[PDB]
């Protein structure tokens, strides 16, 4: 290639202020990550029965065009006797992240229709050139 080929490294750290998504429980949250409308989707594990889940899971997503790519983060509640319940989502433009910076930030999610509040999610995001160590700060 005659241009840089960037990688999106994302740590899904934790969430807070989640809504009650179960009549007899609290929330069993997991997060789904999707670049643009890609068929490669990533999902975290489920953290049962808490409004403040901690996942600390890392994902590595090749980028097509840092000037236009978007990362959608979608929170859902796992259920056992019914289908999972959508909670909230945020679409994050990749072009807002300085190349090579490790950015650790909280994000407000937008609740889906019918959900009272969307929560916040903490993501550590690092746009780095191909081969660079994920989450390694610039030197
Ligand atoms: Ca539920
Ligand atoms: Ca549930
Ligand atoms: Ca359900
Ligand atoms: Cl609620
Ligand atoms: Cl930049």
């Amino acid at each position: 290639h005659h241009h840089h080929m960037y990688q999106l490294h994302v740590r899904v750290v934790e969430a807070k202020e989640l809504p009650k998504m179960d009549t007899f429980g609290k929330c069993d949250a997991f997060a789904i990550l999707q670049l643009n409308s890609s068929r490669n989707i990533h999902r975290t594990k489920v953290i049962e029965k808490t409004y403040t889940p901690v996942w600390n899971e890392e994902f590595h997503i090749p980028l097509e065009d840092v000037t236009i790519d978007t990362l959608t983060v979608f929170l859902k509640d796992e259920d056992k006797g019914s289908s999972d319940d959508p909670i909230s989502l945020i679409k994050i433009p990749i072009n807002q992240f300085p190349l090579g910076e490790v950015v650790d930030k909280w994000y407000s999610l937008i609740p889906v229709k019918g959900v009272k509040k969307g929560g916040q999610i903490r993501l550590t995001i690092h746009i780095a050139p191909l081969g660079a160590t994920p989450f390694q700060k610039t030197d």
